[PDB]
């Protein structure tokens, strides 16, 4: 069995890359461990940068998004009994973000891939990568008891944080940068109208809270929660009471509550690996880096890694410029670090940390007052929030 | 012995307040523990904000400054083998800073006070404050063996971090916010031409370094140094070698070295006390708060506390509005916290911290790249650097 580019993982990264590649004539095969249904079960992301919206358009999978997605020109930050609105559109010079669930984006790519007839092997068990440094690498896997081999020119590891691809690179060749935060996010999806037309990030003494949405009849809420927490400990009612206690009274009053459709806890982490490639293996998305959800950069960084990889692969196949692929890591890392820096900053000013001294609490409160009250402070948040420009390569 | 306002401390704070008060008809007496010579021995500050330059003018003690002071429109930040210039004037909308030694400013105020004939008691031993909550507070001290009493309406504690005034307020009434940094600054004053026409703040793997100046023939340099350091351990030559090792090669090459006129080590600290007053006692300057030198806000915050106190005292004496004095702390604290926040930020991105993990070193490097490469980042540094606007009161 042979292809040009083998893609490990059918999450948004692998599907986007596969679609981009297909449209340009580069055959690719996606291998996924789970079932299409399991993949569609992950709620995750809700906020997309302008640049990701454009990439979706370029992959020609933007019909439903253009119809159902909500474009946002602002976002709110509540702290110490006051809400402050940041005009993204004004402050960033016209850019906005789009709220469209990750579940939907993934569904759209999956349908688009099916219609084109491109190869996708679900339940590909025991994926193993071989000859990463040879001129002919290959992937082996098992589909219903029998071991198959897939030959390729390149492998794009788009298998998330627990994928096999990063594990296939000699550990000595990698440099890991990581920070674990002493808390997680308890998220709740409900078939209720969101409490606001724009997102509200809230710093409250009891901990962080965030009011988000998926559509006009579907809401997504989060509350900062300690690591020791178990989801079965949080009834829908306890969640609503907790969420209401962290929000400004005039917002908590108009909140329409309801039974949860999904409830989960996600720990916050920062992770970056350098470089992001080895021989003919290139890492992309969560396989290469994790950012805490606070800045909504995860899925967005994956899109840029993918945009970069695709353009380099085109150059390599169509233009015979195979040497340009060595620049992959240098290029992605620049955007990754600025995004990690932004997510880190958002996380530190919005959450309540354990055993914080009086001085640090005061400095935290002051960062908010400063950045939210200065025209220049506002602009730093906004341009970062809508997403910094992709580099064009060459 | 009686006056209207008793002033404890003849450093820049006490002298500026005394001068302002005198020019408006409000009698005041300054009490200082040391001799005029000891006071003039402190080198300290070199950078003044626009607002402090204007206050000096308002006190009519700006002749020598207008002649000898150097106005700066930019400042440089060197890191990872690259110098980046921040155009203060452009980015802040025209403001600049003035380099004029604290020793000179103090000399100018002292001469101005002497010429006007205002009272100043040097070597006032054992100053004690009494009846802080009565309608008639008083200060007692000793001048050559005999105990004297000074009656007043108000007392302005301008006695620095180790003064008696903050110690005279019931400790239970105060809330202290403080952070100690694990390093200090080793500074060297030399009668040599500065290596650059503008200041250069340098983040280097070996630690922080700063190239400053006092005039065209007098330089002031600093290097980050561990707490365990003793000044006698640092020969002039060791200092020059160390300073040269932390600077970019093209800057270290043109450095004119020479014998030190003064050499000292100052530990870095952040300290804020809330409130800044008690009854008829009002704290100002270093008596109320300390900021690490990195942002050059110390003397500048003292000026704003003083500007605020003087205007409130005028209202009280001339206009019979004694109740406005209760607003002193609320007003000064707003500016103090933003300045503490700025100094804290400058300190964290420019210095090398002990036992720093790979992630934090990377985030530090990235803060520099971000703020120094974005038009909005630059503007946040600049407007903070030149100094945020004073509030007008009322
Ligand atoms: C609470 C939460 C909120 C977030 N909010 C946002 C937001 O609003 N905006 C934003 O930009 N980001 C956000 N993100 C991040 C975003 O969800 C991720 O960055 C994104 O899912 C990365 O996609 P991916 O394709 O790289 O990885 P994944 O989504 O993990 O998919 C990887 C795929 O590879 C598969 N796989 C794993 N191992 C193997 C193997 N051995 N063989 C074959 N297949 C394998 C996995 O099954 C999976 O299907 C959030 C994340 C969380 C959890
Ligand atoms: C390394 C260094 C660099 C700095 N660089 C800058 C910079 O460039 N820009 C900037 O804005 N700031 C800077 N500063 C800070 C600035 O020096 C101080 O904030 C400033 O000196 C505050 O003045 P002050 O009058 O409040 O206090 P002080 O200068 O301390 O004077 C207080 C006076 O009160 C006197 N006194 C003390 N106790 C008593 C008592 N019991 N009775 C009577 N008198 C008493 C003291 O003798 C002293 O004379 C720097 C500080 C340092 C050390
Ligand atoms: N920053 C974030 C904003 C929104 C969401 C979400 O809607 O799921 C997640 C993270
Ligand atoms: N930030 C600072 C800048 C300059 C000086 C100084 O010249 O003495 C001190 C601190």
């Amino acid at each position: 069995m042979k292809t040009q580019v083998a893609i490990i993982g059918a999450g948004p990264s692998g599907l986007l890359l596969g679609q981009l590649l297909h449209k340009a004539g580069i055959d690719n095969v996606i291998l996924e461990r789970q079932t299409p249904d399991y993949v569609l079960g992950r709620i995750r992301a809700g906020v997309l940068e302008q640049g990701m919206v454009d990439l979706l358009r370029e992959a020609g999978v933007d019909r439903r998004m253009a119809r159902d997605g909500l474009v946002h020109e602002g976002v709110e930050i509540a702290f110490a009994g006051q809400r402050r609105r940041i005009d993204l559109k004004r402050l960033s010079g016209g850019k906005t973000v789009t709220v469209y669930g990750q579940t939907e984006v993934t569904r759209d790519l999956m349908e688009a891939r099916e219609a084109c007839g491109a190869t996708t092997v679900y339940q590909a068990a025991e994926v193993r990568l071989h000859d990463l440094q040879g001129e002919r690498p290959y992937v082996t896997f098992e589909r219903d008891g029998e071991r198959l081999r897939l030959d390729c020119d390149y492998i794009a590891g788009c298998d998330g944080f627990h994928g096999i691809s990063r594990q296939s690179i000699p550990a000595e060749r990698l440099k890991v940068f990581e920070r674990v935060y002493p808390f997680g996010w308890l998220g709740l999806l409900a078939d209720t109208p969101p409490v606001s037309h724009e997102l509200i990030y809230a710093n409250h003494p009891r901990g962080f809270a965030l009011c988000s949405q998926r559509s006009a009849t579907r809401s997504r809420y989060y509350v900062q929660v300690p690591l020791s927490e178990k989801v079965e400990d949080w009834s829908d009612e306890r969640f609503w009471t907790e969420l209401k206690a962290r929000l400004p009274s005039e917002v908590a009053e108009k909140l329409v509550t309801g039974p949860s459709l999904e409830k989960s806890i996600a720990p916050l982490r920062s992770f970056v690996v350098e470089p992001m490639q080895h021989g003919r293996l290139f890492l992309a998305g969560d396989a290469a880096h994790i950012v805490p959800p606070t800045g909504a950069k995860g899925l967005n960084l994956a899109a840029s890694d993918v945009s970069t990889l695709y353009r380099l692969l085109l150059k390599a196949y169509r233009e015979g410029r195979g040497e340009l692929l060595e620049r992959y890591s240098a290029i992605c890392l620049r955007r990754i670090w600025k995004a990690e820096r932004f997510s880190w900053w958002m996380t530190s000013v919005l959450h309540r940390f354990p055993d914080t001294d009086a001085f640090s609490q005061r400095i935290q409160q002051t960062e908010l007052e400063y950045y939210l009250g200065s025209e220049a402070g506002l602009a730093t948040i906004a341009e970062n929030y809508v997403g910094l420009p992709y580099e064009e390569i060459e």
